[PDB]
RNA sequence: GCCAGCACCUUUGCUGGCUCCGGUGCGCUUGUGACGGCCCGUGAAAAUCCACAGGAAGGAAUAGUUUUCAUGCCAGGUCGUACUGUC
């Protein structure tokens, strides 16, 4: 309840027509910074859609160069799209982005449109990529174990056998959902790019063609 | 178990002694104790036995209560079992 009220207040304060007193503009800027900082970890929580909507509305303004936070919000959105592999948060952001663009007749800054270039869901890598060197003790040593009762050991076995099948099912569900999210995001991105091309905005052509070249081979 | 002696056309067995004291191990077989190393779900389940918390209930005037102390009584059915012998 309190987080809902806080996010609603942040959204209300973010909307400032840049014509009121400078105190209100400062309030809106601080609210936008707070929302930008909050979404870095509260993305997997309730009412993330409101934060996404307010941040994208701030970004999708016709003039954002005077805004002292557009750089940071674009960086955060790019990081969110880059680190998201399953495609759930990416699709959630892209739906709102398309909804906002359709209202503005697809008129944004090339830089804004550049966030779609960082979509991890539309990227494919080597099946055997080398991750970072991560080292940990494989198993607790036998002579350094903690005593467990027979009932405790039986419960440990049961919960391990449950967890193994839960992990298998989780992997299967993630694999089957990534493909569908990828298809939906491809549809949305290609629709946005084609609408931009039909509008023929002289300041957005290069980014659009780069997006087509990057994501062209991921489609059907 | 090892001896010695005396009995018989026969189951023809009787008697007398000695069966003691030690040492040794990169030895073989096997059990076991404390460790050390590595793998790994803290490494099958159940019948079965025991204990612990808890404080219900019970206990006295011509045999109070309990009998995880001691002694004493009774019983233990069905099937396999001779012989040989891919693991």
């Amino acid at each position: 309840y309190n987080y809902k009220n806080y996010v609603g207040r942040l959204q209300s304060l973010s909307k400032t027509p840049s014509n009121a007193a400078p105190i209100q503009v400062s309030l809106g800027i601080l609210a936008t910074q707070a929302a930008k900082e909050l979404i870095s970890t509260a993305s997997h929580f309730n009412f993330r859609t409101d934060i996404f909507t307010l941040l994208l509305r701030r970004i999708c303004k016709p003039r954002i160069s005077t805004d002292p936070t557009s750089i940071q919000i674009i960086q955060t959105f790019e990081t969110l799209l880059n680190e998201d592999e399953e495609g759930s948060i990416s699709f959630e952001i892209l739906r709102i982005f398309n909804k906002i663009l359709k209202t503005r007749n697809f008129n944004i800054e090339e830089s804004v449109l550049n966030m779609l270039l960082s979509l991890d869901v539309l990227h494919d890598y080597d099946p055997n990529t080398k991750l970072k060197g991560n080292v940990s003790a494989p198993k607790l040593k036998k002579k350094d174990r903690v005593h467990l009762s027979k009932k405790q050991r039986k419960a440990r076995k049961e919960m391990q056998q449950i967890e193994e099948e839960m992990r298998n099912a989780e992997q299967a569900v993630s694999a089957e959902e990534r493909e569908r999210n990828q298809s939906e995001i491809l549809k949305i991105v290609f629709t946005i790019y084609l609408n931009i091309l039909k509008n023929n905005a002289k300041t957005l052509i290069g980014s659009v063609l780069e997006g087509l070249t990057k994501f062209g081979n991921m489609a059907n």
